[PDB]
DNA sequence: GCCACCGGTGGC
DNA sequence: GCCACCGGTGGC
C-alpha cells in the first residue's frame, strides 16, 4: 500500500490556518510534522499494516 | 521545492 | 519494551 492521506472532514483537516503556539508550529523551520491542530483524526490512527 | 506521513531508534 | 523525536522522502 501507499502512504495515507487526510481525510478532510474531521475538524482539524476543516482548519485553514496553523495554530501558531504548539511546538510543532513554534519549530516550523525544523519540524517535519504537521500543526497538531491539523493533525488528522484518522491519520492518528497507527496504521492497520506498514510500509 | 514543499508538506508532512511514518519507519526507525535513543533515552528512559 | 515504550514512545517522543527525527528526518528521509513519497506524492503532489
Ligand atoms: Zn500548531
Ligand atoms: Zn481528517
Amino acid at each position: 500500500n501507499k502512504k495515507r492521506k487526510r481525510c478532510g472532514v474531521c475538524v482539524p483537516c476543516l482548519r485553514k490556518e496553523p495554530c501558531g503556539a504548539c511546538y510543532n508550529c513554534v519549530n516550523r523551520s525544523t519540524s517535519h510534522q504537521i500543526c497538531k491542530m491539523r493533525k488528522c483524526e484518522q491519520l492518528k490512527k497507527k496504521r492497520v499494516v506498514p510500509m
